[PDB]
Protein backbone atom coordinates (compact mmCIF):
# COMPACT_ATOMS: atom_id res chain seq x y z
CA UNK A 1 0.00 0.00 0.00
CA UNK A 2 1.38 3.97 -0.79
CA UNK A 3 -0.35 5.55 1.84
CA UNK A 4 -1.35 9.02 1.02
CA UNK A 5 0.00 11.60 3.16
CA UNK A 6 -2.89 12.46 5.87
CA UNK A 7 -4.41 9.36 5.77
CA UNK A 8 -0.73 7.80 6.81
CA UNK A 9 -0.53 10.79 9.82
CA UNK A 10 -3.77 9.87 11.02
CA UNK A 11 -3.04 6.11 10.90
CA UNK A 12 -0.28 6.44 12.70
CA UNK A 13 -1.69 9.05 15.27
CA UNK A 14 -4.19 6.53 16.20
CA UNK A 15 -0.89 3.91 16.51
CA UNK A 16 0.27 6.05 19.34
CA UNK A 17 3.36 7.48 17.51
CA UNK A 18 2.22 11.06 18.40
CA UNK A 19 5.58 11.95 20.59
CA UNK A 20 6.14 8.60 21.30
CA UNK A 21 9.60 8.92 23.10
CA UNK A 22 9.38 12.50 23.00
CA UNK A 23 9.20 12.33 18.98
CA UNK A 24 6.50 14.10 17.32
CA UNK A 25 4.00 12.66 14.42
CA UNK A 26 6.03 15.47 11.72
CA UNK A 27 8.79 13.81 12.65
CA UNK A 28 7.76 10.19 11.65
CA UNK A 29 5.82 11.26 8.64
CA UNK A 30 9.48 12.88 7.56
CA UNK A 31 11.15 10.00 7.84
CA UNK A 32 8.57 6.87 6.07
CA UNK A 33 8.44 10.13 3.52
CA UNK A 34 12.44 9.79 2.51
CA UNK A 35 12.36 6.07 3.44
CA UNK A 36 9.51 5.01 1.36
CA UNK A 37 7.49 7.90 -0.10
CA UNK A 38 5.27 6.14 2.15
CA UNK A 39 5.14 2.94 0.59
CA UNK A 40 4.78 -0.59 2.78
CA UNK A 41 5.93 -2.90 0.35
CA UNK A 42 9.40 -1.26 -0.25
CA UNK A 43 12.28 -3.14 -0.15
CA UNK A 44 16.34 -2.07 -0.77
CA UNK A 45 18.95 -5.07 -0.75
CA UNK A 46 22.64 -4.33 0.31
CA UNK A 47 24.91 -6.70 -1.82
CA UNK A 48 27.52 -5.12 0.51
CA UNK A 49 26.67 -6.72 3.51
CA UNK A 50 23.51 -9.17 2.48
CA UNK A 51 20.89 -7.29 4.56
CA UNK A 52 17.28 -5.74 3.35
CA UNK A 53 15.79 -2.67 4.63
CA UNK A 54 11.84 -3.73 4.94
CA UNK A 55 8.16 -1.31 4.93
CA UNK A 56 7.80 1.76 5.18
CA UNK A 57 10.28 2.70 7.71
CA UNK A 58 12.93 0.48 5.36
CA UNK A 59 13.59 -1.95 8.89
CA UNK A 60 17.03 -3.59 8.41
CA UNK A 61 17.43 -7.18 8.83
CA UNK A 62 20.57 -7.27 10.37
CA UNK A 63 19.15 -6.50 13.86
CA UNK A 64 15.22 -5.68 13.65
CA UNK A 65 13.64 -8.86 11.69
CA UNK A 66 14.22 -11.99 10.50
CA UNK A 67 14.34 -12.86 7.24
CA UNK A 68 16.40 -16.36 7.13
CA UNK A 69 19.01 -14.82 5.17
CA UNK A 70 21.00 -12.48 6.74
CA UNK A 71 23.98 -13.30 9.29
CA UNK A 72 24.21 -13.39 12.98
CA UNK A 73 21.09 -11.03 12.49
CA UNK A 74 18.90 -10.58 15.37
CA UNK A 75 15.70 -10.27 15.64
CA UNK A 76 15.11 -7.81 18.03
CA UNK A 77 11.16 -6.39 17.04
CA UNK A 78 11.11 -10.49 16.86
CA UNK A 79 8.47 -10.32 14.14
CA UNK A 80 9.43 -12.41 10.35
CA UNK A 81 10.96 -9.17 8.20
CA UNK A 82 7.48 -10.76 6.31
CA UNK A 83 5.30 -8.61 8.95
CA UNK A 84 7.07 -5.04 7.72
CA UNK A 85 5.52 -5.71 4.18
CA UNK A 86 1.74 -5.95 5.10
CA UNK A 87 -0.70 -2.87 4.20
CA UNK A 88 -1.48 -2.58 7.79
CA UNK A 89 1.28 -1.32 9.93
CA UNK A 90 0.93 -2.01 13.15
CA UNK A 91 3.84 -4.22 13.55
CA UNK A 92 5.85 -1.78 11.43
CA UNK A 93 4.78 0.34 14.12
CA UNK A 94 5.37 -1.61 17.04
CA UNK A 95 9.25 -2.33 15.73
CA UNK A 96 9.92 1.33 14.59
CA UNK A 97 9.11 1.69 18.63
CA UNK A 98 11.57 -0.58 19.45
CA UNK A 99 14.12 0.77 17.41
CA UNK A 100 13.73 4.24 19.16
CA UNK A 101 13.63 2.92 22.67
CA UNK A 102 17.58 2.44 21.69
CA UNK A 103 20.02 5.15 22.71
CA UNK A 104 20.39 6.57 19.48
CA UNK A 105 16.79 7.28 19.20
CA UNK A 106 14.98 7.97 15.44
CA UNK A 107 18.86 9.06 15.03
CA UNK A 108 19.29 5.27 13.92
CA UNK A 109 18.13 6.08 10.44
CA UNK A 110 20.45 8.19 8.40
CA UNK A 111 18.08 9.57 6.29
CA UNK A 112 16.32 11.11 9.03
CA UNK A 113 19.66 13.28 10.10
CA UNK A 114 19.97 13.99 5.94
CA UNK A 115 16.63 15.06 5.77
CA UNK A 116 14.43 15.66 8.93
CA UNK A 117 16.70 16.34 11.53
CA UNK A 118 17.41 20.34 11.95
CA UNK A 119 14.27 21.05 9.59
CA UNK A 120 10.94 22.46 8.77
CA UNK A 121 8.92 19.34 8.93
CA UNK A 122 5.85 21.07 9.96
CA UNK A 123 4.65 20.80 6.69
CA UNK A 124 4.07 16.83 6.95
CA UNK A 125 0.59 17.16 9.02
CA UNK A 126 -0.48 20.24 7.87
CA UNK A 127 -4.13 20.32 7.22
CA UNK A 128 -4.54 16.13 8.58
CA UNK A 129 -6.15 16.89 11.46
CA UNK A 130 -3.51 15.75 13.59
Amino acid sequence: KVFERCELARTLKRLGMDGYRGISLANWMCLAKWESGYNTRATNYNAGDRSTDYGIFQINSRYWCNDGKTPGAGNACHLSCSALLQDNIADAVACAKRVVRDPQGIRAWVAWRNRCQNRDVRQYVQGCGV
